[PDB]
């Protein structure tokens, strides 16, 4: 797994882990189920570029401990 | 104290500090509450071994930044 | 920004993001929002300080990976 950071423009820093080759759908369907919030709602954001359902971290080449923008 | 990661299965990784000598029940009972969830429903497993409620870090051989996993 | 721990007596630790010349009060806002607290029940310390509204990471002479207390 490498650990990702989900940063809100409040400030907050929520932490994940996810395998490499997984969808990073499962991370942001994670995110807003423990935060109370709807994806209908929230976008997120790597390096200033949307990511989609089947975006995996690798495609994306996100490393360990990296961070993704979230905004309303 | 040590730091210790609970990880569950959607990827989430909830962070917790924790005396070596004090039971890991303080920290179930943390993490349950923080995240609306019950014990009726839930395990703690740390290396495969289930924890028991009297169980310490330095019983079970906890380091800091270990991880913790949580079950249904 | 600097990263800041948000530590609980629950053993609880909740990580912020926060520019160094940003109030505090940022952070503690977002904290309980998060979490569902409340400012009226709540109080921050930063060894052993009380936090005001308008206090700054760099006025409290903290650096990343910091904790900042929290108490009923």
């Amino acid at each position: 797994h490498i650990n990702l950071k989900v940063a809100g423009q409040d400030g907050s820093v929520v932490q994940f882990k996810i395998k490499r080759h997984t969808p990073l759908s499962k991370l942001m369907k994670a995110y807003c189920e423990r935060q109370g919030l709807s994806m209908r709602q929230i976008r997120f954001r790597f390096d200033g570029q949307p990511i989609n359902e089947t975006d995996t971290p690798a495609q994306l080449e996100m490393e360990d401990e990296d961070t993704i923008d979230v905004f309303q």
